[PDB]
Parts: structure tokens; C-alpha cells; sequence
């Protein structure tokens, strides 16, 4: 899979994270990210995708060792952690044909797993609009505990 890069943007209180909502297959909420171009450095891809999806430029804020990286179905996704962005920042996508909306979410209210369907004795997981964000939530909470406490 082609690797993806993007960001976890947090506000000044460290309570809230910025998610984006796409269209079609990408209808759920997720962290801003996208696929790396040929010869593009990870930091440059993260900044480009985030600026395309949110209109906010992270380039001056990225720290090289501060990221969460997950390999899901043999595709690597790396999100740089960007704290301290004011909640009153005006975010606006460049790609308004791919982004429906952009919102802050309380980290403590976000799920870190989807719910099963054990009440219905049925296998699998119930739909959840945060499906794509979910795998990052526990690692993020653990990362914020180690870094800040
Ligand atoms: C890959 C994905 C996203 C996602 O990328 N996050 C938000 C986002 C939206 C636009 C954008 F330009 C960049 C990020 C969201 N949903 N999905 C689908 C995977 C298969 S599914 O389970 O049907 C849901």
C-alpha cells in the first residue's frame, strides 16, 4: 500500500482534536491525511495533505519525532502530532470537492473501538462514523500521557 501521512492537530487545552469528514467511501470522520507522492518526504506529504484538507499549514509546527504510526492491512499511516492550535483557527479545505466538514472533537468522548453486536448474537462490529480515527485514539491518549501527563 502507498504510505499515508497527515496530522493530529490538538488545541491549546489538549482536550480536542481536529477531524475532517469526507465524501463517498470517505464519508466518516478521520484525521487529515493522504497518500505520499513519488520522491516526497514524509513531513512534506503531511503538510500538503493537511493544508489541502484544512487550509492550515503545519510546516512550521511539525516535530520530526512526534507522530503516531500504524500499519493497517499492510498500509502504513503516520500522523504527526501538532498541539496547541487555537480552537478559533479558521479552517477551510482547498479540496472542497473532497471535504464535507471540519470539526473539533473532544478526545475523551471519541471512541477507541467500535461496539460489537452481542445483543443481536451477530458477529462483527456496528457502524461508527469515527471508524478511521478510532485506531489512533488509544495510542494518542497514551502518547499524550507520556509527553505531557
Ligand atoms: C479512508 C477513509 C476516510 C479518511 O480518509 N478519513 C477522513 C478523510 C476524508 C477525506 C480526505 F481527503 C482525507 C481524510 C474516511 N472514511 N474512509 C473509508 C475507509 C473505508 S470505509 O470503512 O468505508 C471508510
Amino acid at each position: 500500500g502507498v504510505p499515508t501521512y497527515g496530522a493530529i492537530i490538538l488545541d491549546e487545552t489538549l482536550e480536542n482534536v481536529l477531524l475532517v469528514q469526507g465524501y463517498l467511501a470517505k464519508s466518516g470522520w478521520g484525521f487529515p491525511k493522504g497518500k505520499v507522492n513519488k520522491e516526497e518526504a514524509p513531513h512534506d506529504c503531511a503538510a500538503r495533505e493537511v493544508f489541502e484538507e484544512t487550509g492550515f499549514d503545519i510546516k512550521d509546527y511539525i516535530c520530526k519525532d512526534d507522530y503516531i504510526e500504524l500499519r493497517i492491512n499492510d498500509q502504513l499511516a503516520r500522523l504527526y502530532i501538532i498541539p496547541g492550535i487555537p480552537k478559533d483557527t479558521k479552517f477551510n479545505p482547498k479540496t472542497r470537492r473532497e471535504i464535507r466538514n471540519i470539526e473539533w472533537f473532544s478526545i475523551e468522548k471519541l471512541p477507541c473501538h467500535r461496539n460489537d453486536m452481542t445483543p443481536k448474537s451477530k458477529l462483527g462490529l456496528a457502524p461508527n462514523k469515527f471508524f478511521m480515527a478510532i485506531p489512533f485514539i488509544r495510542p494518542l491518549r497514551d502518547w499524550l500521557s507520556r509527553r505531557f501527563g
